[PDB]
């Protein structure tokens, strides 16, 4: 089977861990426990191809902005997560993408934009800004909720599809 190293990146508290744990355990983590760095290996079937996903759940805390370089070189796909109710986390996406492009020295890195916490009545970033940002990067935009499980599989599986296309393309 084919391996895919996926990196989940974004500001602290956007729901990187809640999304990964929802994908892997079908459980919603309601408590906020700031991640240092966790990794999970999961076997899933995607479009009839058996995939071995090696998911890296990274630290959103800015004091861990030094571990980034190593995992950005090794990562094959990046799940760039922001929370739709946190404008700063949306602005932080540009910074994560610029860093990934510098480290990879490339314009096209397999990447998916994720708007998490879609279950909340208090969005500060409207869907139009999000769609336009992803459009400007040339990447899929997925709306998710780690609480309801909305778009969780779509987010990770779209990223795998982006990597697969990139490999077939290169
Ligand atoms: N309503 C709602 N709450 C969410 C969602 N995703 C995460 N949360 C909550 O937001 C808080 C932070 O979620 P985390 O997954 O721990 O955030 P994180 O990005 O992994 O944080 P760091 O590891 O510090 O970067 C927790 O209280 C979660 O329950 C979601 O889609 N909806
Ligand atoms: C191999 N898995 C058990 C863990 C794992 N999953 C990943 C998914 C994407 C990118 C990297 C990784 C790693 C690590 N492998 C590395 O080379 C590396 C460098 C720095 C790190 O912070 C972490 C890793
Ligand atoms: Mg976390």
């Amino acid at each position: 089977m084919t391996e895919y190293k996926l990196v989940v990146v974004g500001a602290g508290g956007v729901g990187k861990s809640a999304l990964t744990i929802q994908l892997i355990q079908n459980h919603f983590v309601d408590e906020y426990d700031p991640t240092i760095e966790d990794s999970y290996r999961k076997q899933v079937v995607i479009d009839g191809e058996t995939c071995l996903l090696d998911i890296l759940d990274t630290a959103g805390r800015e004091e861990y902005s030094a571990m980034r370089d190593q995992y950005m070189r090794t990562g094959e796909g990046f799940l760039c997560v922001f929370a739709i109710n946190n404008s700063k986390s949306f602005a932080d996406i540009n910074l994560y993408r610029e860093q990934i492009k510098r480290v990879k020295d490339s314009d096209d890195v397999p990447m998916v934009l994720v708007g998490n916490k879609s279950d909340l009545p208090t969005r500060t970033v409207d869907t139009k800004q999000a769609h336009e940002l992803a459009k400007s990067y040339g990447i899929p935009f997925i709306e998710t909720s780690a609480k309801t499980r909305q778009g969780v599989e779509d987010a990770f599986y779209t990223l795998v599809r982006e990597i697969r296309q990139y490999r077939m393309k290169k």
